[PDB]
């Protein structure tokens, strides 16, 4: 592609505005937005996750008006993205665990992992597992022929987060090494009792635009959102923790550009 | 609308000053900025708070100086914000029936889950509510998501309010509506975990631009300014080991100017 | 007051001093630490003793006389910091073991910094804890007190006009007063809060407004108030007494012709 | 060398690769892990496996081979501009369901947590090292390059102690740091964050670069065409049910641009 | 006393070195370390034993001679602009292996962790001291150099305990401070981060650089064509196997840019 100009006047600029709900494990028809309580197999060779018990990366292709090898394709410029339901992580009244006699009960805490992307096209994926001996569950798309080297850094485990309620968060990450045309970002925070930290405002924009001033191409006219968003883990009365995870919302602002 | 140019001289500028209460949930008559003790539920089937253990958010509908006759007329936009929260010192009261930290020890300070925020718009604030278990009975004398469903622990579009009465809307069902809230700049922290210290600055030196990428701030509907706040600061714990949110007040300055819109 | 031009040229002066902290001085060797905490059985028993109580710090420092249409002193800037910052390393003298064989717990838990330079003295708002907390005498202490005291009761307006006397847990800074004040303070909360103390000498606030106009000092008075509790020191035995240190203030100050 | 121009038109190329961590892989199936840590009976004794110390990785990458012509008192060099870097596989650490320690009664395992070391360097040589060590008396293990002759001095700084990364899984990361008095032709960043808890923190973005120019506009520059790229990943330790700990590493991604510099050599 | 102009060319010098820690160091096999803390009986009876205190570390480095003939009105002085430094060996607190207290049952050894103060200074003098001590009862040790005719008054401000860090091995950093109200001719930088779980957080880099010019643009002027560098880098407590805790300490790098200035007597 080499990449032309921008066009300009009235009818130059669309916006996408959506959520994407989380996809945690969904255990029963009460518990939307968390995984099945985590169990813990004796050894690395026995680990099989049960699928209710994955979070998985979340994604919608959105599909933007139809523009037209001299061509006008839709370009990403900004973005304004917000966690939603914040406060719900407040509810210290429902099933949870006291955090000592006559306490309040645990808040939601531990690991979290926060990521979005926006592109021009699905969102790139190398696997990596931190046991390549775990038997992921019927129904999820894991990286396949694991070897010990998975546990660092196997080639072979490329994919397209292509799907929904399907490519876990735990072994699989944004390729670093391709997504020329995505802007993706994703923060890890580990140990146990890591508080959750969630800022809000709609006073905050991301600009999409790389060193050349150039964003997401949309490719045949569709954009890929793409989110995680597990905030931690929730504590049950007995000590047993679920994922919890919330929606996140997109505005995407785009111009039309002219392409070769 | 289509905003047109800011009005100039002694006469175009006005300022909103005021506090802003916690509405915690004040549980009898020597505990206003606190909420009941937290009781913890048993199923999520059975979770049945009562309305003074729930921390609500603040609002103020502020009239400004009538402008129009008749309402091409002129609107306040505000412009600027100084905020604070107020009495932040009297959380180094660790004497009055604290929990003491260990065997002689002064008292457990407040500490854990806070949420602090603020909005100023030209209409009330917009809300989309999230339930953290769809099951829970919200009291009478509260306004909660109404035919909740298991959607509603995620996404559910039907959860939509307006931030139209004080001491109404439980903080922990409702959050800004990012889909809407054109007209209106909120800001907001979660900090979860039971042990999170409160961090609190203070200082009269500290301004926010309310002004969009446009260089246009909220616009007062029918010349009213709409501010939001929650400070929930953290728990208190008592001797006896039970836990009770504290809020402070919010202390609001705003700037507004006239400016004049098609409307 | 209509604020007209600096002076050049004699226009400058310069103020610099320690403000030694409050803490409560319980006895003849106990200098710059409260007396250890006590807790009441109910809210309404609160009677905190005044060793027990720190307090907000203040100097009123007299400045070359003007005017034998007149010239006031204007703060400009603010060089500021915490003096002593390496004596919270003294984990030696008579401390709590943090486990057997171990060193003493360090100061730690709830701290206040505090400072403000201002032309007056700085006006205060009272907020409490415990509407019902007797505070002591020779305490000055938000009187008629009713529970709204607890979020905000206007009657509680004061100035920081006496050392030793303002207990830092009842007033606050009144952000509706304080025109010709410049102030700057962090509450930090929890038992286990480590203490953070940068010292240096290459950083300058500046004190000017929005206008470029510094605190204006009436009468030719600056006043500089401090609050410096640093977390508590844990005695062998458990007991727990506020720790504080000075802070070291060099203002520079010009003059500046007002109207009236 | 003198730097000079430079060179614009086939005058920039890139470099992209991963460098595997080295945290020890003590048997066939624990590769980016260490051995389980035993702690020495005495201060003196201290004497630690091979397989159970992380090393440094080192990567050098040739580059498109430059002076194919006999050239009279100037050269062209690569330059290195600019660097992107992650660290692979973050999600990973989100394996609380395997071999673990439940955090409390009935809870999910305890994640990866504690001491962290995460290093990146980006050279026109390979990085120059300083040996310091915890403990001199420490017996350090055959197929490691160590601080040799060491002395108590060696406990804070022995200026005998200077080495070059010039080989994979050999120099241990608690035997060397960066000698900050060389390395003028590396840029080298690095954080420690200790403590048996420290939660681990990682970021991921493919919109994040780091400019490699010193202050003069000068990037590191390839002596020979070659690129030194050097990476330590150390994310916490991973407890075992029994609590055995083993440190756990992961990958680093590295893409640099690189432009011919003229210099008078 | 008037700075004029800076001379252009012959005119530029570069010092380099690293300063030791002075943890106490209470035996052949211990540097960078301290005593094993003890506690005193009762608060007035604390008595800190010299192997128990870290020091201030100084250093004073001779520059190239200046003012070799008769000069009238004027002399040139070596002026400190810049300032490159870190850390030496962050990496060595990775050894959780040599006898430490295990985290728990069958666990790593707990990391050096808890109180520190990273700590530096560049003048053209000694750094100017000012005493305050936590307790005015200490008695301070034969050996070292701590604050006089100590009084409750000295637990928050004594101005009697003015000092000058002129002495290596001497200056015990609980007893001192920089004075603020002295210290012109010096640009100083210290963190204290208290509390005994406090997790070390150490960045190394050879990217960054702290200009020490100050707000007319003049740096520290080195009196006699002496340069006085000061450190302190406690980084925590090391706990050994016993639960007995020392303080330790790691070197600081120090790259240091001068320029030739003119001034007139
Ligand atoms: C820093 C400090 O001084 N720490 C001491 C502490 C404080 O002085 C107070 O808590 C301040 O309010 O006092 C500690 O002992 C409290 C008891 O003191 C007993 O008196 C003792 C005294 O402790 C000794 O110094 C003296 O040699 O003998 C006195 C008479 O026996 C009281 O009788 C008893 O009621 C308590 O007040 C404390 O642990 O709180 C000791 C700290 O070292």
């Amino acid at each position: 592609v080499e990449v032309l100009e921008v066009k300009t006047g009235v009818d130059s600029i669309t916006e996408v505005e959506c959520f994407l709900t989380p996809e945690m494990g969904d255990p029963d028809e009460h518990l939307r937005g968390f995984s099945k309580s985590i169990s813990i197999s004796d050894t690395f060779e026995s680990d099989s996750p049960n699928r209710d018990m994955l979070p998985c990366y979340s994604v919608a292709r959105i599909p933007l008006p139809n523009l037209n090898g001299n061509i006008l394709m839709w370009e990403a410029v900004t973005l304004k993205t917000e966690v939603i339901g914040v406060t719900s992580l407040m509810n210290v009244h429902s099933n949870g665990q006291a955090t000592h006699d006559n306490g309040a009960g645990k808040p939601v805490q531990g690991t979290s992992f926060h990521f979005f992307s926006v592109g021009g096209e699905a969102l790139e994926l190398q696997g990596v597992l931190f046991n390549y001996r775990t038997k992921y569950p019927d129904g999820t798309i894991f990286p396949k022929n694991a070897t010990v080297q998975s546990q660092v850094m196997n080639t072979e485990h490329k994919a397209y987060l292509d799907k929904n309620k399907a490519y876990p968060v735990e072994c699989w990450v944004p390729d670093p090494t391709r997504n020329e045309n995505t802007r993706y970002f994703g923060t890890l925070t580990g140990g146990e009792n890591v508080p959750p930290v969630l800022h809000i405002t709609n006073t905050a924009t991301t600009v999409l635009l790389d060193e050349f001033g150039v964003g997401p191409l949309c490719k045949g006219d569709n954009l890929y959102l793409s989110a995680v968003d597990v905030c931690g883990m929730f504590t049950n009365r007995s000590g047993s923790q679920q994922w919890r995870g919330l929606s996140r919302y997109f505005k995407v602002q785009l111009r039309k550009r002219r392409v070769k």
